[PDB]
């Protein structure tokens, strides 16, 4: 469920210092090997890029 590894996905996503300067290429380039949280939740690229809409309207 989106739960533990959303969580952990949002904290990712500020410590990966991602923001609206940011493409979906960027997050597999640069996400999928910071840290292997990325990977820790299961990659659904379009959860990941629905949840990454929300990362950028709301952050």
């Amino acid at each position: 469920g989106a739960m533990e590894a959303e969580k952990e996905f949002i904290t990712m996503l500020k410590e990966n210092q991602v923001d609206s300067t940011w493409s979906f290429s960027r997050i597999i380039s640069e996400l999928g090997t910071r840290d292997p949280r990325y990977w820790m939740v299961d990659d659904d690229p379009l959860w990941k890029k629905e949840m990454f809409e929300k990362y950028l309207s709301n952050r």
